[PDB]
């Protein structure tokens, strides 16, 4: 129940530690391990990740959960606190540990409860779902944030489906990025890489995160992950196949050299879903290839993506989530940030 002051590292983390109780292990992983704790003050249900950092990497969570803590961005994870601990198996090791509120599922877990049991997820709730991501990244696009998750993948969107309500986590992979300022292309699960990722780009753009938004977009849909390739090439050759083949200037704008594949003319998105309940289906297209664009500045942009007519009954006082219940409060509350930057239509339709 309370954590164990002796496992701090420091006399700061033996004060923030006092702040928390641990109910009970959440979940653990290659990322570290993500326990559900309580805020002894507000009673409110907390996740305390202990963080892995892999040295071959830079991890920059911390600072991005605090740059990112001033927003306040309804579908971000707002960092209450951090911590160092002594390692469990090795007291030598010392651990950051973040504090963030808990939210009971991923996006992975929460889709794969339907598909295991033959039911594809409810319509409404892979649009409520939808809106929420694209918002959230929208959020770090922003001039003013600047952040490129850069990993973006159903095991680290957490979502509510009691409420329908969904948060981006996971930041160790984020960072700022700059066309002055090079970068390392092999980040992110190899099955969200964005194409310019997949060949090799030092230099690169926050519409990396679109790509990786738009693969989630067909995983919600489909069931199982829309690019599995064995390897970069075997990646693309899924891509290929799937979307077809761009031109040649296309490839060469993608292909750092700037100087190879089969001539795939890709599948209609009808034959990859199955899906004639889907009564929209039409609009869904649009939006998934509008977000699936090979070359990163056609992709479409968070805020314009959310007025994007698959959105428009999630404006309708009538529509519910599955169990009944309204849609989250917050869907169309945007912080001064998004609004000052948004274009006059995209205020109108969405404000
Ligand atoms: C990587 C990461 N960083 C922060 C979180 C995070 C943040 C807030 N709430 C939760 N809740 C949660 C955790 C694990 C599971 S599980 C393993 O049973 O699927 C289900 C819900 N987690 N996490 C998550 C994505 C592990
Ligand atoms: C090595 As890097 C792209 O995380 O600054």
């Amino acid at each position: 129940m309370s954590l164990n002051a002796a496992d701090a590292a420091d006399e700061r983390s033996r004060k923030e530690m006092d702040r928390f109780q641990v109910e009970r292990m959440a979940g653990q992983g290659t990322f570290g391990t993500v326990q559900l704790g309580k805020e002894k003050s507000t009673g409110m249900s907390v996740a305390i990740k202990k963080v892995i950092q892999d040295p071959r990497f830079r991890n920059r969570e911390l600072q991005i959960m605090q740059d990112l803590a001033v927003l306040h961005h309804p579908n971000i994870v707002q960092l209450q606190s951090y911590f160092y601990t002594l390692g469990e198996r090795d007291r030598r090791d010392i651990y950051l540990n973040v504090v963030m509120e808990y939210v009971p599922d991923t996006l992975h877990r929460c889709c794969r409860n339907y598909y295991r049991r033959q039911v594809a997820p409810p319509p409404i709730l892979i649009k409520v779902f939808l809106f929420q991501l694209i918002r959230s990244i929208g959020c770090l696009h922003l001039p003013s944030v600047n952040v490129c998750h850069r990993d973006i993948k159903p095991h680290n969107v957490l979502v509510n489906e009691a409420d329908g309500t969904l948060k981006l986590c996971d930041f160790g992979s984020a960072k700022k990025l700059s066309p002055s300022e090079p970068n390392v292309a092999y980040i992110c699960s190899r099955y969200y890489r964005a194409p310019e990722l997949i060949f090799g780009n030092q230099h690169y753009t926050t519409s990396v995160d679109i790509w990786s938004v738009g693969c989630i977009f067909a995983e919600m849909m489909l069931g199982e992950p829309i690019f599995r390739g064995d390897n970069s090439a075997g990646q693309l050759h899924e891509i290929v196949r799937v979307l077809g083949c761009p031109s040649r200037e296309v490839l060469r704008k993608l292909n750092p050299s700037h100087t190879d594949l089969y001539n795939s003319k890709g599948i209609p998105w009808s034959s990859v879903f199955c899906d004639h309940s889907l009564k929209d289906a039409k609009e869904a297209y649009d939006l998934l290839s509008a977000l699936l664009q090979y070359l990163p500045e056609d992709r479409m942009k968070p805020y314009e993506a959310l007025c994007h007519p698959y959105f428009d009954e999630l404006h309708d006082s009538a529509t519910k989530l599955p169990n009944n219940k309204d849609l989250p409060e917050d869907l169309f509350r945007f912080l001064p940030s998004e609004i000052e930057v948004m274009s006059e239509a995209q205020k109108a339709k969405l404000v």
